[PDB]
């Protein structure tokens, strides 16, 4: 990931006075308070690529909030690669839930607690998406994979271009506490960091869902198929002992186990 300004590749969205931009752009912050919160999205539409936001979270209580870094198309039958860091109450921890929609439905939550606290320095959050698979990374840790398992009937964010989007919001009825703990809006303003704000991808228009370059790209290779040996161990560690919510081991919703579970290693 190379380090460039926001106004190289993002735009505001929503509450413009909301995004405070230090050190020329390289850095941003966005506020959330009890009228409003705040995102942003980027320029250009991809069609897949390595997109990487450095981010620091909200301090002490940030309990009820949502800190979003996400990829979606725009349709209906959307497809969206979601971070989401559910806050809480002062000393406890950071949830990064992270989920895949494909076609409109998503349902595929997993949540983990994280390896160091995320809200006193800056780490990569980055999403490499290709033909193949998914993969979700917290600095170079692996947290999740979701691999291309069309040949099990499964879809896959496969041909429709997505934005990249972040934002902070308020989300009481479920955030933390599963929604039992609720924003105490006399702890505002809740201020995520961002920094770095790299997108390396397949530009392609919602007008034409097709990139030029499309094969011929660095994730493309043979070595992009598949995380190798070292990544896997990384991601089992994180599946046996970060992991407090998977979709795929849930017998209650998923009677019926998902297809790719197995072959993205979350079983
Ligand atoms: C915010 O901090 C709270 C603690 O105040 C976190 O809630 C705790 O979540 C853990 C993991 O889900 C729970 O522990 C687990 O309990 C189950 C049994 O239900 C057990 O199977 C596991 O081995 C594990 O011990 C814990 O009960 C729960 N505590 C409370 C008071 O709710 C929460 O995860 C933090 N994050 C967010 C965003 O809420």
């Amino acid at each position: 990931p190379v380090d460039v300004a926001f106004g190289r590749n993002y735009v505001p969205t929503w509450a413009f006075d909301h995004i405070k931009y230090f050190n020329g752009g390289n850095e941003i912050q966005l506020h959330l308070d009890k009228y409003t919160g705040t995102g942003f999205q980027s320029k250009g539409s991809y069609l897949f690529g390595h997109f990487s936001m450095q981010m620091k979270l909200v301090p002490g209580d940030s309990a009820g909030t949502v800190t979003a870094f996400y990829l979606s198309s725009q349709n209906s039958e959307h497809d969206e690669i979601d971070f989401e860091f559910l806050g809480n109450r002062t000393g406890q921890p950071y949830i990064l839930q992270t989920n895949v929609f494909t076609g409109g439905k998503g349902d595929r939550e997993q949540r983990i607690y994280l390896w160091f606290d995320p809200t006193k320095e800056f780490h990569y959050y980055s999403v490499l998406w290709n033909m193949y698979m998914i993969v979700f990374l917290v600095d170079d840790v692996p947290i999740r994979v979701f691999k291309n398992c069309k040949d099990l009937g499964v879809k896959f964010p496969f041909n429709q271009p997505m934005k990249i989007y972040s934002s902070l919001w308020n989300a009481d009825d479920w955030a933390t506490r599963g929604g039992l703990e609720k924003t105490d809006w006399s702890k505002a303003p809740f201020i995520a960091s961002y920094r770095s704000f790299h997108i390396d991808g397949c530009e392609a228009s919602v007008e034409a869902k097709f990139c030029a370059t499309q094969g011929a790209r660095w994730w493309d290779q043979k070595e992009f198929q598949d995380l190798d040996a070292f990544q896997y161990r990384r991601l089992s560690w994180v599946r046996q002992k970060y992991t407090i919510y998977n979709y795929c081991t849930d017998r209650s919703r998923y009677p019926s186990m998902p297809p790719e579970c197995k072959r993205d290693r979350d079983i």
